């Protein structure tokens, strides 16, 4: 019902490095565009978390816009102020995220089918 | 049914500056993230076309990925090689586009509810 629950779950899993949490939230057909415009799969997307190459210290979301793409699709567009370490280097980055969630059944929930992030300039 | 029809319609409307075509394809609740991470509405998104401030000469799409966000949502992630004039200046830009289409009824079709574009680096 409320995509805020899943958005918050995702934020927590990313911030805490909860790989199992991330694996649960992301659909296996994930197509995720990264900040260089490269299209990543679920396994390539989660690799930095799984290797310990990405650790986030800050992930502050604001200005969320939510739209419906039918009863079973939800778009979330949000501003994210982030900091952490990536590939051995401290970083700070401010991004716009677009995320597309699909409704899932069996266990009633939502999973992430696609997303895009790019820097806010 | 085939989101390729609407993707191709959109490509043609953008390339030809068909403002009415664009107005038909874009939902009124459009949230579109531009290449600086700014979130635009349908009216702010179409303004450069309507003013004659953006004219495209090239819009070559490739490597399209399509995903379903239920029966009534479709995600398209595509590489776009573009050129034109914007605000009086010739430009060339290569982008990744993410587009989220919703199924519409009455006239059976699809309209764009959200999107994101960023440069491929």
């Amino acid at each position: 019902d409320d995509i805020a629950f899943y958005e918050e779950r995702l934020r927590a899993a990313m911030l805490t490095g909860d790989l199992k949490g991330l694996e649960t939230l992301l659909a296996d057909d994930l197509a995720f565009v990264d900040h260089t415009g490269c299209v990543k799969t679920k396994q390539t997307h989660l690799e930095p978390y799984r290797a310990g190459l990405l650790k986030l210290s800050r992930l502050d979301l604001s200005d969320a816009v939510v739209r419906a793409a039918g009863e079973d699709g939800r778009v979330v567009v949000v501003r994210a102020v982030t900091a952490g370490v990536y590939d051995g280097e401290a970083f700070t980055e401010t991004l716009r995220f677009t995320r597309i969630w699909r409704r899932t059944q069996g266990p009633a929930g939502w999973k992430l089918v696609a997303g895009h992030c790019s820097v806010i300039l």
